[PDB]
């Protein structure tokens, strides 16, 4: 059962969208095209409603485009994410080379409510209770988000909050260059390449973000990857002789030994006036050691989160097959896989 299309020229483009769809007007951009805001008459939902540009202009588009829709597919939780709709104008996968993404809109960034809004001790409580709460369902699909900051964290008016962006990743290099947001919140050993890393990652993402949340500054706002290391490593210390080994790249070992060594900052002089809570668990996220840093799952349990943890209400997922990514497909065929997946998508209740 098809439903009924209609047209309407935004930005400098056609969309083709459902009649449910109503009062479209563009919000700007997304991860790989523009994005219209939208009445759903459906379920009573301001939506955001993306349409991909060229979706299959490449093998690496075409495959991206999969991979987007497969990630959005599978996530079903509050604080993160997820698909309320996918809907193609084709026909036929003959004719089937435009895809459009529906989700929630969250009227914000976090970014945005900083702007505007002086936060306490609480909006910080609740703001990252609801990350670890959406990253502890993400980890457990064994998905790495590796670009959490807050421009990924969408929030609404009343301090709800959800994940963006995860498991896409490849920012350019000249998108990481510089005295740039985009490197800021990432982990040094993804910044320097220093290993294959795991997601905890993301645990420093989220440790570099509630910093910024109860000072007001950015934790290392490094004008470069050097400059930035050298700030992350007068705050966390210089590695020791464990993690050294751990370290894969034999440049990358070869500078860390020159640098002069530096004992780990006290966090209580570096944070003053914040909850002792706070600034307990931030010491347990910013490790420099990757393996030895807190993950979301015990993180909820904390004690800096006691008002709002609850362990019966604090999701997981089901796996997330990514064995496609290790697979080489023609543009076609990858066209084909994400028709199927459009075809297949069945509303959330
Ligand atoms: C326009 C920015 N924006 C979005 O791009 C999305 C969005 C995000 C994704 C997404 O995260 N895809 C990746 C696979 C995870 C997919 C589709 C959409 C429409 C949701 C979303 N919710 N709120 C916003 C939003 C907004 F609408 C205006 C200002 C700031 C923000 Cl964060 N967005």
């Amino acid at each position: 059962e098809r439903p009924t299309f209609y047209r309407q020229e935004l930005n400098k483009t056609i969309w083709e969208v459902p009649e449910r769809y109503q009062n479209l007007s563009p919000v700007g951009s997304g991860a790989y095209g523009s994005v219209c805001a939208a009445f759903d008459t459906k379920t009573g939902l301001r939506v955001a409603v993306k349409k991909l540009s060229r979706p299959f202009q490449s093998i690496i588009h075409a495959k991206r485009t999969y991979r987007e829709l497969r990630l959005l597919k599978h996530m079903k939780h509050e604080n993160v994410i997820g698909l309320l709709d996918v809907f193609t104008p084709a026909r036929s996968l003959e004719e089937f080379n435009d895809v459009y993404l529906v989700t929630h809109l969250m009227g914000a960034d976090l970014n945005n409510i900083v702007k505007c809004q002086k936060l306490t001790d609480d909006h910080v409580q609740f703001l990252i209770y609801q990350i670890l709460r959406g990253l502890k369902y993400i980890h457990s699909a064994d998905i790495i988000h590796r670009d959490l900051k807050p421009s990924n964290l969408a929030v609404n008016e009343d301090c709800e909050l959800k994940i963006l962006d995860f498991g896409l990743a490849r920012h350019t290099d000249d998108e990481m260059t510089g005295y740039v947001a985009t490197r800021w919140y990432r982990a040094p050993e993804i910044m320097l390449n220093w290993m294959h890393y795991n997601q905890t990652v993301d645990i420093w993402s989220v440790g570099c973000i509630m910093a910024e949340l109860l000072t007001g500054r950015t934790l290392f706002p490094g004008t470069d990857h050097i400059d930035q290391l050298k700030l992350i490593l007068r705050l966390v210390g210089t590695p020791g002789a464990e993690l050294l080994k751990k370290i894969s790249s034999e440049s990358a070992r070869n500078y860390i030994q020159s640098l002069t060594q530096m004992p780990k900052m006290n966090f209580a002089n570096v944070f003053i006036g914040a909850n002792p809570l706070a600034v307990d668990l931030l010491e347990k996220m910013l490790v420099l050691d990757s393996d030895k840093r807190i993950t979301a799952a015990q993180a909820l349990a904390h004690a800096y989160f006691a008002q709002y943890h609850d362990p019966d209400d604090e999701p997981v997922a089901d796996p997330y097959d990514q064995s496609f990514e290790s697979r080489d497909l023609l543009i076609d065929e990858w066209k084909s896989l994400t028709y199927d997946e459009v075809i297949s998508f069945v509303p959330p209740p």
